[PDB]
Protein backbone atom coordinates (compact mmCIF):
# COMPACT_ATOMS: atom_id res chain seq x y z
CA UNK A 1 0.00 0.00 0.00
CA UNK A 2 3.22 2.42 0.32
CA UNK A 3 3.32 2.45 -3.56
CA UNK A 4 -0.28 3.31 -4.32
CA UNK A 5 -0.17 5.63 -7.28
CA UNK A 6 3.29 6.37 -6.90
CA UNK A 7 5.28 6.46 -10.41
CA UNK A 8 8.56 4.72 -9.21
CA UNK A 9 11.76 5.40 -11.62
CA UNK A 10 14.41 3.12 -12.02
CA UNK A 11 17.58 4.74 -13.13
CA UNK A 12 19.85 2.39 -15.16
CA UNK A 13 19.45 -0.72 -16.80
CA UNK A 14 21.93 -2.88 -15.78
CA UNK A 15 21.69 -6.22 -13.94
CA UNK A 16 20.80 -4.29 -10.34
CA UNK A 17 18.27 -1.92 -12.38
CA UNK A 18 16.52 -4.09 -14.06
CA UNK A 19 16.02 -6.85 -11.43
CA UNK A 20 14.90 -4.41 -9.57
CA UNK A 21 12.33 -3.37 -12.25
CA UNK A 22 10.84 -7.24 -12.45
CA UNK A 23 10.35 -7.08 -8.45
CA UNK A 24 8.91 -4.67 -8.08
CA UNK A 25 6.27 -4.61 -11.64
CA UNK A 26 5.70 -8.27 -10.63
CA UNK A 27 3.66 -6.77 -7.17
CA UNK A 28 1.71 -4.62 -9.62
CA UNK A 29 3.83 -1.30 -9.07
CA UNK A 30 4.04 0.99 -11.94
CA UNK A 31 8.01 1.19 -12.82
CA UNK A 32 9.70 2.95 -15.58
CA UNK A 33 13.52 2.34 -16.07
CA UNK A 34 15.50 5.23 -17.72
CA UNK A 35 18.73 3.68 -19.61
CA UNK A 36 21.54 5.39 -21.87
CA UNK A 37 22.40 2.81 -24.34
CA UNK A 38 20.49 3.22 -27.52
CA UNK A 39 18.37 0.44 -27.50
CA UNK A 40 18.48 -2.93 -26.50
CA UNK A 41 20.43 -4.59 -28.90
CA UNK A 42 23.70 -2.44 -27.61
CA UNK A 43 26.27 -5.08 -26.62
CA UNK A 44 27.76 -4.84 -22.71
CA UNK A 45 31.39 -5.22 -22.49
CA UNK A 46 33.02 -6.83 -19.94
CA UNK A 47 32.82 -10.47 -18.35
CA UNK A 48 30.75 -13.17 -17.44
CA UNK A 49 28.44 -13.06 -14.33
CA UNK A 50 28.05 -15.70 -11.61
CA UNK A 51 25.00 -15.54 -9.15
CA UNK A 52 25.70 -16.96 -6.17
CA UNK A 53 23.22 -19.42 -3.98
CA UNK A 54 22.41 -17.02 -1.18
CA UNK A 55 22.49 -13.37 -3.01
CA UNK A 56 22.02 -13.46 -6.54
CA UNK A 57 20.04 -16.31 -6.89
CA UNK A 58 17.33 -15.52 -4.18
CA UNK A 59 17.00 -12.28 -6.23
CA UNK A 60 16.84 -14.22 -9.57
CA UNK A 61 14.39 -16.84 -7.77
CA UNK A 62 12.33 -14.20 -6.19
CA UNK A 63 11.70 -13.06 -9.64
CA UNK A 64 11.01 -16.23 -11.34
CA UNK A 65 14.03 -16.06 -13.71
CA UNK A 66 16.09 -18.68 -12.00
CA UNK A 67 15.53 -21.21 -14.18
CA UNK A 68 16.41 -19.16 -16.73
CA UNK A 69 19.14 -18.27 -15.87
CA UNK A 70 20.54 -22.01 -15.56
CA UNK A 71 19.46 -22.89 -19.25
CA UNK A 72 21.67 -19.88 -20.32
CA UNK A 73 24.61 -20.27 -18.07
CA UNK A 74 27.63 -22.31 -17.97
CA UNK A 75 29.25 -23.86 -15.37
CA UNK A 76 33.31 -23.23 -15.75
CA UNK A 77 35.77 -25.26 -14.50
CA UNK A 78 39.34 -22.89 -13.43
CA UNK A 79 42.70 -23.53 -14.01
CA UNK A 80 45.45 -21.80 -12.14
CA UNK A 81 48.79 -22.10 -14.85
CA UNK A 82 51.95 -20.35 -14.32
CA UNK A 83 53.66 -17.59 -16.70
CA UNK A 84 55.14 -20.71 -18.68
CA UNK A 85 51.79 -22.47 -19.75
CA UNK A 86 52.12 -24.88 -16.79
CA UNK A 87 48.73 -25.95 -15.11
CA UNK A 88 49.56 -26.30 -11.58
CA UNK A 89 45.36 -26.78 -10.52
CA UNK A 90 42.20 -28.10 -12.06
CA UNK A 91 39.37 -27.21 -10.13
CA UNK A 92 36.61 -28.64 -12.81
CA UNK A 93 32.66 -28.47 -12.06
CA UNK A 94 30.87 -30.97 -10.16
CA UNK A 95 27.27 -31.73 -11.88
CA UNK A 96 26.00 -32.03 -8.95
CA UNK A 97 27.14 -28.16 -7.97
CA UNK A 98 26.95 -26.72 -11.23
CA UNK A 99 23.85 -24.85 -10.23
CA UNK A 100 25.70 -23.36 -7.92
CA UNK A 101 27.40 -20.68 -9.94
CA UNK A 102 27.42 -20.81 -13.31
CA UNK A 103 28.80 -18.17 -15.50
CA UNK A 104 26.24 -16.08 -17.93
CA UNK A 105 26.75 -13.45 -20.40
CA UNK A 106 26.17 -9.82 -19.82
CA UNK A 107 24.12 -9.91 -22.59
CA UNK A 108 22.00 -13.07 -22.00
CA UNK A 109 21.35 -12.05 -18.18
CA UNK A 110 19.77 -8.34 -19.86
CA UNK A 111 17.68 -10.49 -22.32
CA UNK A 112 16.10 -12.82 -19.71
CA UNK A 113 15.45 -9.45 -17.08
CA UNK A 114 13.91 -7.41 -19.97
CA UNK A 115 11.54 -10.03 -21.45
CA UNK A 116 10.33 -10.50 -17.96
CA UNK A 117 9.27 -6.71 -17.75
CA UNK A 118 5.99 -5.30 -19.66
CA UNK A 119 6.82 -4.00 -23.22
CA UNK A 120 8.31 -0.18 -23.12
CA UNK A 121 8.72 -0.75 -18.99
CA UNK A 122 12.66 0.85 -20.18
CA UNK A 123 12.79 4.13 -22.02
CA UNK A 124 16.51 3.32 -24.20
CA UNK A 125 18.36 6.76 -25.36
CA UNK A 126 17.53 8.56 -22.38
CA UNK A 127 20.89 9.28 -20.33
CA UNK A 128 19.60 11.14 -17.33
CA UNK A 129 21.86 14.22 -16.54
CA UNK A 130 20.00 15.96 -13.96
CA UNK A 131 17.59 15.44 -11.02
CA UNK A 132 15.77 18.24 -8.95
CA UNK A 133 13.00 17.91 -6.40
CA UNK A 134 9.45 20.20 -7.72
CA UNK A 135 7.01 19.91 -4.65
CA UNK A 136 6.18 16.05 -4.27
CA UNK A 137 7.25 15.09 -7.54
CA UNK A 138 10.87 14.66 -8.42
CA UNK A 139 11.73 16.17 -12.07
CA UNK A 140 14.36 13.79 -14.19
CA UNK A 141 15.96 15.92 -16.79
CA UNK A 142 17.77 14.17 -19.53
CA UNK A 143 21.01 14.76 -21.94
CA UNK A 144 18.05 14.75 -25.18
CA UNK A 145 16.52 17.65 -23.36
CA UNK A 146 13.69 15.57 -22.40
CA UNK A 147 12.05 15.74 -19.16
CA UNK A 148 10.41 13.52 -16.75
CA UNK A 149 8.65 13.41 -13.02
CA UNK A 150 8.79 10.30 -10.86
CA UNK A 151 7.14 10.05 -6.78
CA UNK A 152 10.28 7.45 -5.88
CA UNK A 153 13.31 7.60 -7.85
CA UNK A 154 15.63 4.37 -7.47
CA UNK A 155 19.49 5.37 -8.19
CA UNK A 156 21.21 2.16 -10.41
CA UNK A 157 23.47 4.13 -13.02
CA UNK A 158 26.16 2.09 -11.81
CA UNK A 159 29.41 3.04 -10.26
CA UNK A 160 30.71 6.37 -11.97
CA UNK A 161 27.09 8.04 -11.30
CA UNK A 162 27.07 11.66 -11.03
CA UNK A 163 23.16 11.71 -9.67
CA UNK A 164 24.23 10.82 -6.07
CA UNK A 165 24.10 14.17 -4.47
CA UNK A 166 20.89 13.76 -2.86
CA UNK A 167 21.82 10.64 -1.03
CA UNK A 168 25.64 11.40 -0.50
CA UNK A 169 28.11 13.44 -1.21
CA UNK A 170 31.16 10.76 -1.12
CA UNK A 171 33.21 10.52 -3.88
CA UNK A 172 34.41 7.66 -5.82
CA UNK A 173 37.84 6.95 -5.08
CA UNK A 174 40.75 4.82 -6.34
CA UNK A 175 42.45 1.90 -4.72
CA UNK A 176 45.54 1.57 -6.34
CA UNK A 177 45.15 -1.11 -9.41
CA UNK A 178 44.52 -1.21 -12.72
CA UNK A 179 42.21 -3.39 -15.07
CA UNK A 180 42.70 -3.87 -18.71
CA UNK A 181 39.96 -5.81 -20.31
CA UNK A 182 39.80 -7.19 -24.11
CA UNK A 183 37.30 -9.65 -26.27
CA UNK A 184 38.64 -12.41 -28.70
CA UNK A 185 36.05 -13.01 -30.98
CA UNK A 186 35.73 -16.74 -32.17
CA UNK A 187 39.21 -17.74 -30.06
CA UNK A 188 39.24 -21.23 -31.80
CA UNK A 189 39.93 -19.68 -34.91
CA UNK A 190 41.51 -16.05 -33.54
CA UNK A 191 43.75 -16.96 -31.35
CA UNK A 192 43.95 -20.79 -31.19
CA UNK A 193 46.89 -21.04 -29.54
CA UNK A 194 45.58 -19.71 -26.23
CA UNK A 195 42.52 -20.99 -26.65
CA UNK A 196 43.95 -24.69 -26.67
CA UNK A 197 45.77 -23.81 -23.21
CA UNK A 198 42.79 -22.72 -21.48
CA UNK A 199 41.48 -26.16 -22.40
CA UNK A 200 37.47 -25.45 -21.77
CA UNK A 201 38.23 -23.78 -18.66
CA UNK A 202 38.40 -20.54 -17.21
CA UNK A 203 42.45 -19.45 -16.79
CA UNK A 204 43.92 -17.51 -13.66
CA UNK A 205 47.68 -16.52 -13.62
CA UNK A 206 50.18 -14.06 -11.72
CA UNK A 207 53.79 -13.83 -12.34
CA UNK A 208 55.21 -10.36 -11.26
CA UNK A 209 52.67 -8.26 -9.69
CA UNK A 210 50.68 -8.97 -13.01
CA UNK A 211 47.29 -11.01 -12.75
CA UNK A 212 45.69 -12.48 -15.97
CA UNK A 213 42.06 -13.92 -15.99
CA UNK A 214 40.60 -15.50 -19.05
CA UNK A 215 37.12 -17.11 -19.69
CA UNK A 216 37.03 -18.52 -23.18
CA UNK A 217 33.97 -19.36 -23.66
CA UNK A 218 31.78 -15.89 -23.12
CA UNK A 219 29.02 -16.19 -25.84
CA UNK A 220 31.76 -17.61 -28.66
CA UNK A 221 34.23 -15.06 -27.24
CA UNK A 222 37.15 -15.31 -25.31
CA UNK A 223 37.21 -12.67 -22.78
CA UNK A 224 40.43 -11.33 -20.22
CA UNK A 225 41.60 -9.10 -18.11
CA UNK A 226 45.26 -8.19 -17.38
CA UNK A 227 45.59 -6.24 -13.74
CA UNK A 228 48.31 -4.99 -11.65
CA UNK A 229 49.23 -2.27 -9.64
CA UNK A 230 49.04 1.01 -10.93
CA UNK A 231 52.46 1.95 -12.11
CA UNK A 232 53.73 5.07 -9.61
CA UNK A 233 55.06 6.79 -13.00
CA UNK A 234 51.44 7.27 -14.45
CA UNK A 235 50.43 9.81 -11.06
CA UNK A 236 53.48 12.19 -12.48
CA UNK A 237 54.00 10.66 -15.94
CA UNK A 238 52.53 7.87 -18.23
CA UNK A 239 53.40 6.85 -21.49
CA UNK A 240 50.42 4.40 -22.33
CA UNK A 241 47.56 5.68 -24.00
CA UNK A 242 44.46 3.73 -24.45
CA UNK A 243 43.29 4.88 -27.46
CA UNK A 244 46.09 3.84 -29.05
CA UNK A 245 45.86 -0.16 -29.63
CA UNK A 246 49.22 0.06 -30.62
CA UNK A 247 51.00 2.04 -27.42
CA UNK A 248 48.46 -0.63 -24.85
CA UNK A 249 50.39 -3.66 -26.70
CA UNK A 250 53.61 -2.29 -26.36
CA UNK A 251 53.37 -1.56 -22.74
CA UNK A 252 51.69 -5.30 -22.17
CA UNK A 253 54.43 -7.19 -24.19
CA UNK A 254 56.90 -5.47 -22.13
CA UNK A 255 54.98 -6.49 -18.77
CA UNK A 256 54.91 -9.67 -20.13
CA UNK A 257 57.96 -10.12 -21.43
CA UNK A 258 58.73 -13.44 -19.15
CA UNK A 259 55.77 -15.09 -19.76
CA UNK A 260 54.90 -18.12 -22.42
CA UNK A 261 54.75 -16.96 -26.07
CA UNK A 262 51.20 -18.10 -26.08
CA UNK A 263 50.43 -15.09 -23.85
CA UNK A 264 52.00 -12.66 -25.80
CA UNK A 265 50.04 -13.72 -28.92
CA UNK A 266 47.36 -13.21 -27.04
CA UNK A 267 48.43 -9.70 -26.83
CA UNK A 268 49.01 -9.35 -30.13
CA UNK A 269 45.93 -10.37 -31.34
CA UNK A 270 43.69 -8.36 -29.28
CA UNK A 271 42.02 -5.15 -31.83
CA UNK A 272 40.87 -3.07 -28.36
CA UNK A 273 41.63 -2.92 -25.05
CA UNK A 274 39.21 -1.21 -22.05
CA UNK A 275 41.62 0.07 -19.47
CA UNK A 276 40.48 1.48 -16.01
CA UNK A 277 41.79 2.55 -12.92
CA UNK A 278 40.13 0.22 -10.01
CA UNK A 279 37.68 2.48 -7.90
CA UNK A 280 35.48 2.19 -4.90
CA UNK A 281 32.54 3.66 -3.46
CA UNK A 282 32.85 3.38 -0.21
CA UNK A 283 30.42 3.00 2.79
CA UNK A 284 32.39 4.77 5.42
CA UNK A 285 30.67 7.84 6.17
CA UNK A 286 26.83 7.75 6.43
CA UNK A 287 24.36 9.09 3.94
CA UNK A 288 22.04 12.16 4.02
CA UNK A 289 19.12 11.48 6.78
CA UNK A 290 17.25 14.48 5.07
CA UNK A 291 16.34 14.27 1.79
CA UNK A 292 13.82 16.47 -0.12
CA UNK A 293 12.05 13.03 -1.74
CA UNK A 294 12.23 9.44 -1.50
CA UNK A 295 15.19 8.72 -3.20
CA UNK A 296 17.75 5.66 -2.35
CA UNK A 297 20.64 4.26 -4.64
CA UNK A 298 21.05 0.73 -5.55
CA UNK A 299 23.63 -1.77 -7.08
CA UNK A 300 27.50 -0.58 -8.39
CA UNK A 301 25.78 3.26 -7.51
CA UNK A 302 25.68 2.38 -3.71
CA UNK A 303 28.93 0.12 -3.06
CA UNK A 304 31.07 -0.02 -6.22
CA UNK A 305 33.95 -2.10 -5.00
CA UNK A 306 36.98 -3.81 -6.57
CA UNK A 307 36.22 -7.10 -8.72
CA UNK A 308 38.89 -9.15 -6.83
CA UNK A 309 35.74 -11.04 -4.28
CA UNK A 310 33.59 -12.05 -6.58
CA UNK A 311 30.77 -9.78 -5.14
CA UNK A 312 29.92 -6.95 -7.15
CA UNK A 313 26.82 -7.93 -8.94
CA UNK A 314 25.65 -10.26 -6.02
CA UNK A 315 25.68 -7.72 -3.29
CA UNK A 316 23.87 -5.49 -5.99
CA UNK A 317 21.34 -8.08 -6.70
CA UNK A 318 20.78 -8.50 -2.93
CA UNK A 319 20.00 -4.54 -2.68
CA UNK A 320 16.92 -5.13 -5.23
CA UNK A 321 15.96 -8.13 -2.98
CA UNK A 322 15.83 -5.97 0.03
CA UNK A 323 14.61 -3.06 -1.09
CA UNK A 324 12.10 -4.70 -2.95
CA UNK A 325 10.86 -6.50 -0.54
CA UNK A 326 10.47 -3.42 2.51
CA UNK A 327 8.74 -1.82 0.01
CA UNK A 328 5.89 -4.36 -1.05
CA UNK A 329 5.93 -6.59 1.93
CA UNK A 330 3.73 -4.70 4.59
CA UNK A 331 6.15 -4.28 7.58
CA UNK A 332 6.84 -0.47 7.30
CA UNK A 333 4.12 2.62 7.48
CA UNK A 334 6.30 4.89 5.13
CA UNK A 335 8.21 4.94 2.06
CA UNK A 336 11.07 6.76 4.01
CA UNK A 337 11.09 3.91 6.67
CA UNK A 338 11.31 1.03 4.44
CA UNK A 339 14.19 2.70 2.37
CA UNK A 340 15.58 3.84 5.61
CA UNK A 341 15.97 -0.05 6.57
CA UNK A 342 17.42 -1.03 3.01
CA UNK A 343 20.10 1.26 3.62
CA UNK A 344 20.93 0.16 7.31
CA UNK A 345 21.16 -3.56 6.33
CA UNK A 346 23.02 -2.72 2.49
CA UNK A 347 25.46 -0.75 4.48
CA UNK A 348 26.23 -3.89 6.96
CA UNK A 349 26.38 -6.51 4.18
CA UNK A 350 28.34 -4.07 1.69
CA UNK A 351 30.58 -2.72 4.16
CA UNK A 352 31.74 -6.20 4.33
CA UNK A 353 31.78 -7.19 1.33
CA UNK A 354 34.10 -3.98 0.59
CA UNK A 355 36.36 -4.72 3.28
CA UNK A 356 36.65 -8.53 1.71
CA UNK A 357 37.40 -7.12 -1.86
CA UNK A 358 39.66 -4.73 -1.09
CA UNK A 359 41.56 -7.57 1.20
CA UNK A 360 41.90 -9.92 -1.78
CA UNK A 361 42.64 -7.04 -3.99
CA UNK A 362 45.83 -5.87 -1.27
CA UNK A 363 46.92 -10.01 -1.22
CA UNK A 364 46.86 -10.74 -4.98
CA UNK A 365 48.77 -8.03 -5.85
CA UNK A 366 51.55 -7.99 -3.66
CA UNK A 367 54.97 -9.77 -5.21
CA UNK A 368 54.49 -13.16 -2.98
CA UNK A 369 51.22 -13.84 -4.14
CA UNK A 370 50.80 -17.70 -5.70
CA UNK A 371 46.84 -18.39 -6.26
C1 LIG B 1 36.60 -5.54 -14.84
C2 LIG B 1 35.41 -5.89 -13.98
C3 LIG B 1 35.08 -7.23 -13.80
C4 LIG B 1 33.99 -7.59 -13.01
N1 LIG B 1 33.70 -8.93 -12.85
C5 LIG B 1 32.69 -9.26 -12.11
C6 LIG B 1 32.39 -10.67 -11.95
O1 LIG B 1 33.03 -11.60 -12.46
N2 LIG B 1 31.30 -10.93 -11.16
C7 LIG B 1 30.51 -9.98 -10.53
O2 LIG B 1 29.55 -10.35 -9.84
N3 LIG B 1 30.80 -8.65 -10.69
C8 LIG B 1 31.83 -8.32 -11.44
N4 LIG B 1 32.13 -6.99 -11.59
C9 LIG B 1 31.25 -6.01 -10.95
C10 LIG B 1 29.85 -6.01 -11.57
O3 LIG B 1 29.95 -5.88 -12.99
C11 LIG B 1 29.04 -4.85 -11.02
O4 LIG B 1 28.96 -4.96 -9.60
C12 LIG B 1 27.62 -4.83 -11.58
O5 LIG B 1 27.69 -4.79 -13.01
C13 LIG B 1 26.83 -3.65 -11.08
O6 LIG B 1 25.59 -3.56 -11.82
P1 LIG B 1 24.75 -2.24 -11.82
O7 LIG B 1 23.45 -2.46 -12.53
O8 LIG B 1 24.69 -1.74 -10.37
O9 LIG B 1 25.65 -1.20 -12.63
P2 LIG B 1 26.07 -1.31 -14.15
O10 LIG B 1 26.29 -2.78 -14.48
O11 LIG B 1 27.17 -0.37 -14.44
O12 LIG B 1 24.81 -0.83 -14.92
C14 LIG B 1 24.36 0.54 -14.82
C15 LIG B 1 23.49 0.83 -16.02
O13 LIG B 1 23.07 2.21 -15.97
C16 LIG B 1 23.30 2.81 -17.23
N5 LIG B 1 23.52 4.24 -17.01
C17 LIG B 1 24.65 4.85 -16.55
N6 LIG B 1 24.54 6.16 -16.45
C18 LIG B 1 23.25 6.41 -16.87
C19 LIG B 1 22.51 7.60 -17.01
N7 LIG B 1 22.98 8.82 -16.71
N8 LIG B 1 21.23 7.50 -17.45
C20 LIG B 1 20.74 6.29 -17.75
N9 LIG B 1 21.35 5.11 -17.66
C21 LIG B 1 22.61 5.24 -17.22
C22 LIG B 1 24.47 2.06 -17.84
O14 LIG B 1 24.46 2.20 -19.25
C23 LIG B 1 24.18 0.63 -17.38
O15 LIG B 1 23.32 -0.07 -18.27
C24 LIG B 1 33.22 -6.58 -12.40
C25 LIG B 1 33.55 -5.25 -12.59
C26 LIG B 1 34.64 -4.89 -13.38
C27 LIG B 1 34.98 -3.43 -13.57
C1 LIG C 1 39.95 -12.49 -8.46
C2 LIG C 1 38.54 -12.84 -8.88
C3 LIG C 1 38.05 -12.54 -10.16
C4 LIG C 1 36.74 -12.88 -10.52
C5 LIG C 1 35.91 -13.53 -9.60
O1 LIG C 1 34.65 -13.86 -9.93
C6 LIG C 1 36.37 -13.84 -8.29
C7 LIG C 1 35.54 -14.49 -7.33
O2 LIG C 1 34.28 -14.82 -7.68
C8 LIG C 1 36.03 -14.78 -6.07
C9 LIG C 1 37.35 -14.43 -5.72
C10 LIG C 1 38.16 -13.81 -6.62
C11 LIG C 1 37.70 -13.49 -7.93
C12 LIG C 1 36.20 -12.60 -11.88
O3 LIG C 1 35.15 -13.09 -12.25
C13 LIG C 1 36.97 -11.66 -12.80
O4 LIG C 1 36.02 -10.69 -13.27
C14 LIG C 1 37.46 -12.38 -14.03
O5 LIG C 1 37.21 -13.59 -14.17
C15 LIG C 1 38.15 -11.59 -14.99
C16 LIG C 1 38.20 -11.96 -16.45
N1 LIG C 1 37.51 -13.14 -17.00
O6 LIG C 1 38.86 -11.28 -17.21
C17 LIG C 1 38.77 -10.43 -14.53
O7 LIG C 1 39.19 -9.46 -15.34
C18 LIG C 1 39.08 -10.19 -13.07
N2 LIG C 1 39.13 -8.75 -12.70
C19 LIG C 1 40.34 -8.04 -13.11
C20 LIG C 1 37.95 -7.97 -13.05
C21 LIG C 1 38.10 -10.92 -12.11
C22 LIG C 1 38.90 -11.86 -11.20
Amino acid sequence: TLLKHKKITIIGAGPVGLTMARLLQQNGVDITVYERDKDQDARIFGGTLDLHRDSGQEAMKRAGLLQTYYDLALPMGVNIVDEKGNILTTKNVRPENRFDNPEINRNDLRTILLNSLQNDTVIWDRKLVTLEPDKEKWILTFEDKSSETADLVIIANGGMSKVRKFVTDTEVEETGTFNIQADIHQPEVNCPGFFQLCNGNRLMAAHQGNLLFANPNNNGALHFGISFKTPDEWKSKTRVDFQDRNSVVDFLLKKFSDWDERYKELIRLTSSFVGLATRIFPLDKSWKSKRPLPITMIGDAAHLMPPFAGQGVNSGLMDALILSDNLTNGKFNSIEEAIENYEQQMFAYGREAQAESIINETEMFSLDFSF
